[PDB]
């Protein structure tokens, strides 16, 4: 049982979702990976990370995460200084929400985890 679940329902995720998406559209770091994405597929993107932050791992396989961002590694340059980015955008989106630091360290654990980080990153 998911995201819904865990931040307690629609608007709650609504709420993380948007925040998360806000502060990344900003973020000089990395806006220029998401130059070729329309703002809706942006901010699924950043549903489908915060998914993933929350312990929905379970839809995001390795080889998809992979050939996903292949294009990003080979072509924009993307490594783990932008990885890095994006997961500290989340944490600093979810701790502005008042989301317990017991949490966010729960979720700094997924979002940081290695193997995953390493698929995406094509190494
Ligand atoms: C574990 C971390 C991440 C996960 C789980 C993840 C997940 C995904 C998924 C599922 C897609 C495919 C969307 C589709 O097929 O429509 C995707 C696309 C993309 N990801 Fe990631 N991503 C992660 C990290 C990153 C990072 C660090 C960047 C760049 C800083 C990034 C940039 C993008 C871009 C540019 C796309 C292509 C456009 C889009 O479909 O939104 N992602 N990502």
């Amino acid at each position: 049982s998911t995201l819904y679940e865990k931040l307690g329902g629609t608007t709650a995720v609504d709420l993380a979702v948007d925040k998360f998406y806000e502060r990344v559209l900003q973020d000089d770091r990395i806006k220029h990976f998401f130059a070729d994405v329309d703002m809706a597929k942006q901010r699924a993107h950043q549903k489908a990370f915060l998914t993933y932050a929350f312990g929905g791992t379970d839809k995001y396989d390795g080889r998809y995460m992979r050939e996903a961002h292949k294009e990003l590694v080979e072509n924009h340059g993307l490594n783990g200084e932008h990885f890095d980015a994006v997961a500290e955008d989340l944490l600093a989106t979810l701790k502005e929400m008042g989301v317990p630091e017991d949490l966010i360290a729960e979720v700094a654990a997924v979002a940081g985890a290695p193997a995953a980080k390493r698929d995406v990153l094509n190494q």
